[PDB]
């Protein structure tokens, strides 16, 4: 009996798979990390090929867990790390070299060159985005320039590009299937979110043949079936397809203008619905949210590039805490009067500041600053920022924002969600499911294949969790974040 | 189109699938662990469905990393842990409860009964086994003791047993077939080994209803076919299967009367081919080595329940070394007399017999450190080892000039000369450590045809270092008066 969904949540360090019941319940999940690789400062790669094989191996492990066969699979859902850049050669089946990641800044110069040539406007006209390396285009381009004899072989047709989502769906079709959905197209800053295409004249602009995009279809319907052998035996459904944070909006059921959501994990990303319309994007993203039932919805997107990466740096870099779950248990015993700041900005300034020259900065260190207060303050930091973006969400779209819907691996953080509710002095509802993401894709493709009838169903199914209020006092939350501000500007003055 | 023959090789500690093409080479592999549970003294158990998962992951692992499809495996070996007991609902495929290990103690008191009862003599002669709580039988027992309504749901019929070789061809077939090779089957203490049938007597003893058993078949034959669903997609003959233990002497091409290996893996296990006319009665275990080509040829074990095992517990329980490997470093930097015996009885001590004895150290000092003692914890195993091959030489009386070894923990270069110096035999070693899954491949490509016959298998023999005596008489003696004093305390303290 066809009654599960699975979910793959291909992440910018783990790969995961998750097998959900009708009730969109876990019957069994995998994880699997793979390599990250840093050639140079500023550049983050990974190799395609590994990524595959990371989901392979949790496609395998959800099945084993759960216990139930891959014919019992209605259909497959498809979020993942978006911006990401792969590009393979279609006559070979390989990457023509590693893929870049969204984190990684070696497309700086192309991206730099762009806005000295004057095309910002253009670009957001079209895109909704600002130009950065940060998305896809620079990205295809840096390839296309430092990979001996690609543009010639783009030139041909031999070459196709592709966000990770588009990347999963050809090795599980054997290269049958090049498509792409809304979400992952809106970020790659080649794709005309208005006229809902691939902008021709972005194209041209960065030498980018047409003859490498993917198509782009809705976020919900079935764009295949999976080869035979690439499922155990059973030609699935893949249904269900998004970018990561398009795919946690969806899961959280933010599917009204104003809904918005907040997801802590390498990075952190406040995603608010605003409806079948585009108003005043200033210091964030317009983007695509999802497209289903014949409609678009748009999106407004503010991006911390480093939240949970930073702890990641804690452990490897300053190797300060040997597994980066311990930042739990040191920043809970913190003592000092919170008064360290921490601004991990180690690619740059992310919404609404978008200063790619900042760098990481600390200040209000003292001879009594412990190991835990320094933890405590790189963990706050995303806290800071998401009030930075929320607040610039309240002024562009002058909507009020009472209720922050939350998820991702870090909001498991009691601490540091009391804390995020305490500075916004707004309500942080927790969903029940961390791996909110994994639950919307999970949505995307059972309403393609109709495990699920609609949107009012799968609200009927919403679990949340925790809820935290406000609980600091306005004299209290102001004066932390005037210290944030302050943090942040003298990071930004640092510009050596 | 069907070049490939998979093992899987469920262990004690891990399980591992391995993937060899026809000139039996390792094309692609897994290994996952699974957890070990220690609820009493002396007791070992396993989650059943935690094991199945283990094997799964392997099997999944290994067509991931060689990119091979299910559709190139010709034959499946399947070769395992023995004597573990697992006890299943037949319609819901469910265990009863957690298996039963070999190493566990749990059922000591029904096997002790037993030999109470004046059973010994008549488990001797039709199993060539010794009544301990070693083999399945009174594992059965034990669960169909204490596991509220279990026997009266044998008695009607609704529960099966199974060693794990029969556990997993139970999940790969889903449930349609319920079978064990002759190896397994032998190990369980409820199989005459002579009239090559489950026993009545032995069943009535334990009031182990038959409707439990799963029919027993030799080592090399088509068993079934996998479900497409429980092996990824195809349906393929599983059609190899021994204990892991025989499946190593196979592998070792230990097909000669007198041929004789040792597996040092979570306990280390001397196996001598006897033929097919051994009935050898002695301490040692007369067993049945593999049934193949219409014969049946038995052999000679000597047991010893914890070798490796007790490395993981240095890593697991004193926490006192990072990695398992990490144990021939820190021997190696050993700077005491070597006078500190560790004696590893943590589950009784296997070929003496001895159920009561538990773990024990001797010989310390304040200068003993953590190097001594991780040394001697190591030789321990080859001590053990030679407390069975003294035993075999003098009840067999074959002489015993090489013991040829494999296993995981075979990989330490200063034990296995340990263990030729201790020995003052020639130690050789397999090319290829994991010979037990490489056995497993034989039978079952011997069975589908993958490999003409027993001979073919030889033209891909390759072996490993050998190892010669260098040590001198007077050190190899008092070392091992040492031990024999060792074991002798340790036999004082009854738990």
């Amino acid at each position: 009996e066809k009654n599960y969904v699975m979910a793959i949540d291909q992440g910018t360090t783990s790969s995961r798979a998750i097998i959900f019941d009708r009730n969109g319940k876990k019957i069994g999940s995998s994880q699997k990390e793979f390599p990250q690789y840093f050639p140079k400062s500023g550049w983050v790669e990974h190799n395609a090929n590994e990524i595959w094989n990371s989901v392979q191996s949790v496609i395998a492990g959800a099945f084993i867990e759960s216990g139930i066969r891959p014919e019992a699979i209605a259909g497959i859902g498809i979020t993942n790390q978006r911006e990401t850049t792969v590009v393979w050669d279609k006559t070979t089946g390989q990457p023509i070299a590693n893929a870049i990641v969204w984190q990684s800044r070696q497309s700086s110069p192309i991206a730099d060159q762009l806005k000295v040539d004057g095309h910002t406007e253009m670009i957001h006209e079209k895109t909704g985005l600002v130009i950065d390396a940060y998305f896809s285009a620079t990205k295809v381009r840096w390839l296309l320039d430092n990979i001996e004899g690609a543009q010639e072989k783009a030139d041909n047709g031999e070459l196709l590009f592709g966000t990770i989502d588009s990347w999963l769906v050809w090795k599980l079709t054997d290269g049958q299937v090049h498509v792409t959905d809304y979400s992952n197209a809106s970020r790659t800053m080649l794709y005309n979110i208005h006229k809902l295409e691939w902008d021709q004249e972005i194209l041209d602009l960065l030498n980018i043949p047409s003859s490498m995009l993917p198509e782009v279809k809705s976020n919900s319907e079935v764009y295949g079936h999976t080869r035979s052998y690439r499922f155990y035996g059973s030609e699935v459904p893949i249904a269900g397809m998004a970018g990561d944070q398009q795919a946690a909006l969806f899961g959280q059921m933010a599917f009204e203008k104003g809904m918005i959501k907040n997801t802590y994990g390498t990075g952190a990303f406040i995603v608010m619905n605003t409806g079948e319309e585009p108003l005043s994007d200033n210091d964030l993203l317009t983007t695509i949210g999802y497209g289903i039932n014949g409609k678009v919805y748009y999106a407004l997107e503010g991006s911390i590039f480093v939240a949970g990466s930073a702890i990641q740096w804690l452990r490897d870099g300053l190797r300060m805490i040997e597994t980066s779950p311990q930042s739990e248990e040191l920043a809970a015993k913190a003592k000092g009067d919170n008064e360290v700041y921490v601004v991990p900005a180690f690619t740059g300034l992310g919404a609404p500041y978008w200063d790619s020259e900042a760098r990481g900065a600390v200040f209000g260190l003292t001879r009594g600053t412990t190991k835990e207060d320094f933890v405590r303050a790189t963990l706050q930091a995303v806290a800071y920022q998401s009030k930075d973006v929320i607040d610039t969400m309240k002024k562009d779209s002058g909507i009020d924002i009472p209720l922050l819907k939350v998820d991702g691996g870090a909001a498991k953080n009691d601490l540091l969600m009391q804390f995020q509710a305490d500075i916004l002095d707004i309500d942080v509802q927790r969903a029940a499911n961390l791996e909110t993401t994994a639950l919307g894709a999970a949505y995307l493709a059972g309403l393609a294949v109709g495990f699920w009838k609609d949107l009012d169903e799968l609200k009927s199914m919403a679990e949340e969790g925790q809820m935290f209020t406000p609980e600091m006092p306005a004299e209290e939350r102001d004066n932390l974040y005037e210290g944030w501000k302050q943090a942040v500007a003298a990071t930004q003055t640092f510009k050596f």
